[PDB]
Formats: structure tokens, C-alpha cells, sequence
């Protein structure tokens, strides 16, 4: 049953990240933060519900799927670790290589190219979901924020997206969440 | 339009902090929650194979399944909630958080919910066992964890003879061997 074993260990391995916290929100020290596959869950629902006939929805969700799932054995990798983005790719490749090679061959073929599809940012649907991954990251500062009654605390993930939007229903999504929030910002402080 | 659609996903978010209630109830520290939960099953629907099944309909039915938690939360059998009160309840939840979409979402949302919920395709009733399977691996994880091998015993239990399709056969068959292997070396 080398089979059923190896897939196995490749699900446990999928599980670390139930267990791996979002290191943004840990070193901003929000209390009980998401996981990195809490992340990745509201990411495929947004591919499911954002419309765009252009894209082709169901890669959109694999990729969204697939994309942080080097982080169980990488970790989940910040800017303030100040890891050079070459260094982070080459670890994160070799992490893919070591979870997929627990797969039969054309599943493994299969998560490999679309995790590579991802970190090439060349496809349409590569650009959709690099934009679901920080329209997510924000929304879920906002909820943070208001969780804590603290409105503003976590500017800094904003001002790190600033120009990165261009999808029509995203840019919709981000217009109504910065309204919302900025607003309440200004009431706070007066 | 947009402002309906941002309450839809604060809901969906609502299932990062609904932790998995069984783990609650047996005393599990720091328990996945719900979405962990469907995260893993929507991988392994994309791993698991069988091409007589549509794996597209398989992933999108593992995403949306518990969906209504993040309004009702995760009831459990322990909650003793009839069977047909908790549909009512999970299906006046779903309409709900439905309502927030354009009527061709709305529709496609609601009936990828009725499907599982229905169990008659095909993929919805691989979808249970999944939803079963990711439960009693999750349950070995947190028995690890602990090194308190065999503690939740009940949730293998109340699985017995809910598993038949043959890849998630095999996959318990070989989780079980292992777990018991542990348990008889903790035994003696
Ligand atoms: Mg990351
Ligand atoms: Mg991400
Ligand atoms: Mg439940
Ligand atoms: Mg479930």
C-alpha cells in the first residue's frame, strides 16, 4: 500500500497548514490569527462568486489552492524576514518538488505546473488570483481591525497594496472596503 | 452590487473563527476551523482520482457544504438537533447568505449547496466521504499531537461503515493500520 501511504503523508503534509498562522497578522500581534489555509479557503470561494467570463473560473480555483501550499514545509514567509525573492523562490520550488513527488505522476505533473503557473504571473487567471491573494489580505486586516476596535492599526498592509488592483470586480471589492473603512477612520479620530 | 457582495465574504471570513465543534467538546488546544476543514477536503478532491466523477463539481461541492456554519454554526450530533430542524435551519442560512449575490450566482450557490445536502449525484456522496475521511485523519493528527494515541476513538467510531467508494477506502484502511499500530505500541 505505498500508494495510499504516500498519499497520506502528502495529506499530513497539507494539514501543516491548519497550523501555520499568517506571519503578517502574528508579527502585527493579532490574537488568535488565520491560517495559512483559512487564507487559501475565502481565496477560492472569491474565484467561485467574482464574475469574469474571460477567465476560466475552475483554474482559478486550483490556483488559489495551490499556490501558499509550499508554506507547509517553508513556512509562511513575510517581507520583514528579509528573505531575497530569489532565495524564497528556490526554497519554495524544492518544497513543491518534495510534496508533489508523494503524488502519482500526472497529479504530480498536474499541482507542480499550476503552482509554477502562479509564481510566472504570466496567465490571465495567474493575475486574477495574485489579486484575490491581496484583496483577501486586506479584507482581512479590515475584519481584524474591527475586531479589536481599532481602527487604522494595520495601515500598513493598505499602503503595501496601493496600485496593485486593476480587475474591474476586484477594484469594485477594495473601492467599498476603503470607503467604508477610511470613513470610519475619520469619524475615530474626531 | 459590490457593497453586498463585500458582506457576502465578511460571512464567508465568519468560518475562520468557528472552530470544528467536536475538537471543542473533546478538549482539542487550538482546534482547526471550519474553513481548515473544507480547505483540506477541496485538495483531496483534487487529489483523490476517479474520472467517472466531475472533480470540478467535487471541489466546488467541499467549498460550499458547511458554508451555512458561518451563520448557525457547527452543529454537532452532540448538539441534539433534529435532523430535519438542522436542514430548516441551515436552509434558511444559506437562502440568507445567498440573497447577497447576483440572481445567476445566488441560484448556482444555493443549488451546489441543495446537491450535497440532497446526496443523490454522484460526487456529492464522494463529497460526504470526504468530509468524513478529512475528520478521522484530523482526529489522528490532534491523537499525535498529544501523544495521546486512541483518545478520540469516537470519531473513528462513528464512522464505521460510512466509507465505500474505493480510493477513500484505501486511504482509511491504511490511515487505520497505522493509528493501531501506535495504540498497540502504546499499549504495551
Ligand atoms: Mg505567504
Ligand atoms: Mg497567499
Ligand atoms: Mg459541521
Ligand atoms: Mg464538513
Amino acid at each position: 500500500g505505498h500508494g495510499a501511504r504516500s498519499l497520506l503523508q502528502f495529506l499530513r503534509l497539507v494539514g501543516q497548514l491548519k497550523r501555520v498562522p499568517r506571519t503578517g497578522w502574528v508579527y502585527r500581534n493579532v490574537q488568535r490569527p488565520e491560517s495559512v489555509s483559512d487564507h487559501m479557503y475565502r481565496m477560492a470561494v472569491m474565484a467561485m462568486v467574482i464574475k469574469d467570463d474571460r477567465l476560466n473560473k475552475d483554474r482559478c480555483v486550483r490556483l488559489a489552492l495551490v499556490h501558499d501550499m509550499a508554506e507547509c514545509i517553508v513556512g509562511d514567509i513575510a517581507p520583514a524576514d528579509n528573505i531575497p525573492k530569489e532565495e524564497k523562490h528556490r526554497r519554495e520550488e524544492e518544497a513543491m518538488k518534495q510534496i508533489t513527488q508523494l503524488l502519482p505522476e500526472d497529479l504530480r505533473k498536474e499541482l507542480y505546473e499550476l503552482w509554477e503557473e502562479y509564481e510566472t504571473q504570466s496567465s490571465a487567471e495567474a493575475k486574477f488570483v495574485k489579486q484575490l491573494d491581496q484583496c483577501e489580505m486586506i479584507l482581512q486586516a479590515s475584519e481584524y481591525e474591527d475586531l479589536e476596535h481599532k481602527p487604522g492599526r494595520l495601515q500598513d498592509f493598505y499602503d503595501s497594496t496601493a496600485g496593485k488592483f486593476n480587475h474591474p470586480e476586484i477594484v469594485q471589492l477594495v473601492s467599498e472596503l476603503e470607503a467604508e473603512r477610511s470613513t470610519n477612520i475619520a469619524a475615530a479620530a474626531s
